[PDB]
C-alpha cells in the first residue's frame, strides 16, 4: 500500500500535493512511521530533539514522517524532522505524515497552530 | 541599469536596506526576473515548488527575485527561492527582488501577509 | 500517468532508452514541463542561461526536461539543463523530455541539428 | 563557571532544556558575550547582518550567545546567529544567551515580541 | 545526571574504557535512550533500519546508544547504530549503553553473540 | 519487470525485507546484473577488487547486485559492492540480488559463509 | 609492465602525450581492463550506461581503460567512462587505454569516429 | 579599465551577451591575462594541461581568460579552462576572454574550428 | 564610498595592489567594519579568538578587515580573519582593511611589527 | 626499495596481490612504519585508539601501516588504521604493512585471530 | 580520568589555550597521554615534521596527543597543524607538551623552536 | 627523468627530503616549469600575479611545489600549497631548479621576498 502512494507521490512534480489529492480520492494513508514510547508525558511540542508527547498526543521518529524523506528525494523548505521528534495530537495519529504536511507550527509557543496553540 | 544597483547593494554590508534606500530615493526596480507561463489557477500560495499564480498573481522563477542570488552572494536567512516559484500579487509584480524582501509569507496561510492572507 | 511513466524508466537499467521504448508503443509523453513566458525573438539557441526561444519554438526550464533530473536519478552525460532554459520546436513541444533526449546541440552555433542548426 | 554551565548542558539530551532548569535553580547566566560597540540609532531589530541596537539595547556577536556554538554541539532548528548580531534588550542584557532562547522573533516586525514588537 | 558521565569519557583518550571502568566503580549506567514500538515479533536482529525486537526485547534509537554519539565526539570504528535500531534482550536493557559496547553480533545470525546467536 | 519489483523495495520501510518476501510469494528475482568475463581461476573470494570467479562461481560487477544501488536509494549498514565485483556461486547466479542479502562474508577465509568457506 | 608504463605516465605533465610516447616507442600496451559478457547485440555505440557492444566490439569497464582513472591522478575531461562500459572494435581490444585516448566519439550518434559513425 | 566591464557583465543576467554587446560598442576588451612562456613549439591545441602555443598562437592562463572566472560568478559550462592554458591566434591575443566565447573547440582533433581545424 | 572601492578591487586581478593604489590617489578607506566593546585588558596580540584590544588599540571582526571577505571573492592563502578578532592600534583604526594588508604579525609575540613588536 | 615496491603495488589492478606476490618473491617488507615508544602494559587488542601492545606485541601508527595510506591511493575495506595503533605480534614485527593485509581481527576479543584469539 | 578535568574546562572556555596557561599558573597539573615515537632521535631536530625527527635533545610525540584542541574535541584557531605530524620536544620540557607548543614557536627558517633550536 | 624522481619521492616518507638526497647524489633538478611572460614587479617571492623583477623568473606556482607535482597531500602548516594558483618569482642564478629552491627557501614574513635574496 505504502509502495503505490509513496511511489505516485515520489514522481509527481509536487510530491505533497499528489499525497493530499490521494488522500481526497480516499486513498488510504501512509503508515509505519516509527512510534517512540514516553515513560512521561512532555512539554507537547511539535517538533524536538528528544520525544515530547503531551496527554493528547503520540511522538514519531522525525524522519518517518517527512513525506520526502520517505519518499527518498530531494527536499523543498533536509527532513527539518530527520534525527528529531514529531508531537501528533492523537486524533490525527492515523496520518503523521499528512499532517505535518498540512498543519503549521507556533513561533511563539511551538506547538502545531490549531491544536495546543496560544 | 540592472549592474549599476546590484554592484551597489551586492558590496553593502547590507544589501536589503541598501536596494531599499535605493528605492526610497526614486531607484527604478531590478528587472529581468523570468517570468512563469501557467494557467493561473494554482494555491495563491507565496513559495512553491512549482507555479501556483491565482488571478491576482504572477509568477516568477525564484533565483529571478532572491536579490543575494542576483547579487551573487551568500545568504541572511539559502535562496528559500531558488528552485522554487514566487507569487506575486499582480499589482505588485513590478519589483519581485523588493517585494520578496519587503513582505512577509503567513506561516499559517502560505500566503503573502497583507495580500491574501486569511 | 507522469509518475507510472517515469516509475518505470527511474529503475530501468538504461532510463532513456526505457523512456524511448515506451513511447514506441504508443505511450503518452511526460507532462508538467515548465513553460517560460519570453519574447519569443531569442537566439533561438537550443540551450541558454535565460529564455532564449525564437518565433517557431517554446523555452521551458531546464530541469523539468530533463529525464533524469524527472525521475531523481544520477546522470550520464548534473544534467547540463538543470538551471537553464531549453528551446523546443514548437511542433516537437508536445514531448519536450524526449525531444532533448533524441537531439543534439551544435558544437559550433549551439542550436539543434536538423532544427536550426546551420 | 561558564565551562560548568556549558558541560552541563552540551552532553544533556536537550541543552536548552537543561540550561533552562540550571537558570530555574538559581544558576549564573553563561557570561562572556561579546558586546558590539555601536551608536545605539540602529531599526533595534532581533537578528540584524550589522549592528542595530537602539538606545534601550546591546548588540551581542550572534555565536556568542548561541548556546549551541558555545557548546560546541550541533543545531536543532547552524547558529541562525552565527555571523549576525543580537539586539537584547538592556534590562536583559545579563543572560543573552538565555534571552534568545526563550525568546521569538516576529516575521513581520523582525523585533523581539513582548521588547519592540508591533 | 547522565552529562558527568559523559564529560568524563567524552575527554578520555578511550571513552569506551573510561565509561568500562567506570561502571565497575558501581557507577550508574547511562541513562535516557529511547525507545521504539515494534510492529509485531522483529527478527530480534541486535541492528536494523526498523524496530525488530522479539517477545524478549526492546528496540532502543540507535544514536541514543552509540556513547561517542552522546558523548558529541568522533568515532574509532559512523555510529553503525545512528540511524538505526538496536534490540537489546529486556532483563539487560538497564544499560542500553554498556550493552552495545560489551556485545559483539554475529555476522552469520544478525543477533548478539550470547543472547540469540546460533 | 524489474521496474514493479524494485519500486515496490525501494519504498518499503525494508527494502531487503520487501524483497525476500516478494520472492517468497514467488516473485521473480531482479535481472540485468552486468555479469563479467572471467577465467575462473580466481580466489573465490565473495566482494573482490578485480573479477575472481573460481570454477563455481561467475562474477558480476557490484552495483548491478547491490539492491540499494538498484533501487536509487540510500545505504544502511556506500555498496560495500559499488566499484567492486561480487564472486557467486554458479548455481545461485540467477538472483545475485538476493544472494548477497542473505549470505555473510566469512571475516577469516573471506568467502561465503556456507558456499566455500573453512 | 603496467607499473612501470603508468608510473611513467602518472607524473608525467601531460599523461596522455606521454602514453602515445610510450607506444610509437614500441612499448607494451597497458592490459588488465575488466571485459564483460555481453550480448554482443547492442547499440554499438562507444560509451554506454550498460554493455552495449555490438557483433563487432567488445564492451570494458569504463574506469579500467580510463588512463587517469588507472593512474589515480586528476583529469582533464571526469572519466565520463568511470561507471560506464566502452566498446572497442575488436581488432583493437589489445589497447583500450589508448584507443579512447586516440580516439573520438561523435556527438549526433554516438559511435566511434571512423568505427561505425554515420 | 577591467572593473567597469566585469563588474557591468558580473551582474548581468547573461554576462557572456553582456560581453558581446559591450565589444559591439566599441568597449575595450578585458585585459591582464597571463602569457605561457611557451619556448619551442606545442601541438597548436586549443585548450591543453600544459602550453602548446604554435608558431601563430600566444599560450595565456585558463582562468585569465574564463569571464565567469574573471568575473568570480559560477558557469553556464569549474570553467574547462581553469589549471589550463589556452593558445590564441596571434592576430586575436588582444581579446583572449572574449575569444573563447566566440570560439569553438573541433572535438576531433582539438583545435579552435576555424583557427586551426584540419 | 564602499561599494565603488569593493567594486574597483574586487574585479582587479589583484584586490589589494588595487586597493593600494586606489589609497595612494587620496581615495577614501573602506568603512564599516564593526568593533568590538572591550575592557582593554587584552594582551594586544594581532589576531585573536576573542578581543584582546589593550589600552592603545581598537578590536575589530576579523570578516570586517579581511578585504576579500568584503569583497566577496575567494582568497590568495580562508580568511584567516574570519570568526577572529584583530587588534588595531588606534592611529590605525581609520582604515583596517587596509592595516591589515600592509603589516605583519610578528611569528615570535603575535603582535604587529613596528606597533607592540619586541 | 621502499619507493620501488610502493610504485610497484600503488599501480597495480590489485594493490594488496600485488605486494602479496612481491614477498612471496623473496622481496623484502616495506619498511619505515614508525613505532610507538610505549610502556607494553595494554589489552593487546589488533586496532586501537591508543597504544595497547602487551609484552609480545609492537604499537606501530595505524596509517604507516595502511598499504592504501602508503600508496596514496583509494580503498577497499576508509584506512580503518589511520589515526589508530595496530598491535603487531613482535615476531611479525618485520612486516607490519603486510600482516595486518595477511591477518584478521577477532570480532568478539577483538585481537588478531591466531595471535591472541580466545 | 585526570585530564577530563583539565579538558572540560578549557574546552569550553572561550580561549581554551589562555584557560590550559591559567590553570598551570595555578599549580595545575599537565596534561597527560600524549603518544611518545621510537625513533633515531638523530633527526634534524626540528619542531613539527612529517616524520620523527628527534635529535638527542628531544623526544618526538604524537601531534594530535598534542593539540589541545584536537585533545578538546574542539574546532582550531590555528585541523591540527600538527595532526598527522610528529612533534620533537626538549627533553627537559617534556612533561607538558601540550603546553610547550602552546607557549613556543617556530623558526621560518630553521624550522626549528624559537630558544631551543633556531639560530 | 622527472618520472623516475617523482616516483621516488612520491612513495618516500618525506618527499621533501628524499628529492634532497636525490639531488645531493648529483641527481638532475626536476624540469618542466612553466616559465611566465612578464615584464618590472615586486619582486616578492610568492604573488597572485607574475611580479618578477629584473633578476627573477616568475613561474607558475604548481609547477614548482613538489608535492603538487607528486599528486600528494601537502605539509605546509595546515592548508594548500602556496604556490598552486600563485606565482613564484625565482632568482635567475637559481631558475636551474625552481622545485627545489622553494624547498630549501624561506619567504621574509615582513617584506615578503625570499630570505638571502632580496630580503631587508
Ligand atoms: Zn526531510
Ligand atoms: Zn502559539
Ligand atoms: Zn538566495
Ligand atoms: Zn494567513
Ligand atoms: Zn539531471
Ligand atoms: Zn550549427
Ligand atoms: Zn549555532
Ligand atoms: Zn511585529
Ligand atoms: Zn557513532
Ligand atoms: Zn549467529
Ligand atoms: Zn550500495
Ligand atoms: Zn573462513
Ligand atoms: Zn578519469
Ligand atoms: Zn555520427
Ligand atoms: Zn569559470
Ligand atoms: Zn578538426
Ligand atoms: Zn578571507
Ligand atoms: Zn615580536
Ligand atoms: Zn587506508
Ligand atoms: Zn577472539
Ligand atoms: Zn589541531
Ligand atoms: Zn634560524
Ligand atoms: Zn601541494
Ligand atoms: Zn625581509
Amino acid at each position: 500500500a505504502n509502495s503505490t502512494v509513496l511511489s505516485f507521490c515520489a514522481f509527481a512534480v509536487d510530491p505533497a500535493k499528489a499525497y493530499k489529492d490521494y488522500l481526497a480520492s480516499g486513498g488510504q494513508p501512509i503508515t509505519n512511521c516509527v512510534k517512540m514510547l514516553c515513560t512521561h508525558t512532555g512539554t507537547g511540542q511539535a517538533i524536538t530533539v528528544t520525544p515530547e508527547a503531551n496527554m493528547d498526543q503520540e511522538s514519531f521518529g522525525g524522519a518517518s514522517c517527512c513525506l520526502y524523506c520517505r519518499c527518498h528525494i530531494d527536499h523543498p523548505n533536509f527532513c527539518d524532522l530527520k534525527g528529531k521528534y514529531v508531537q501528533i495530537p492523537t486524533t490525527c495519529a492515523n496520518d503523521p505524515v499528512g499532517f505535518t504536511l498540512r498543519n503549521t507550527v507556533c513561533t511563539v509557543c511551538g506547538m502545531w497552530k490549531g491544536y495546543g496553540c496560544s
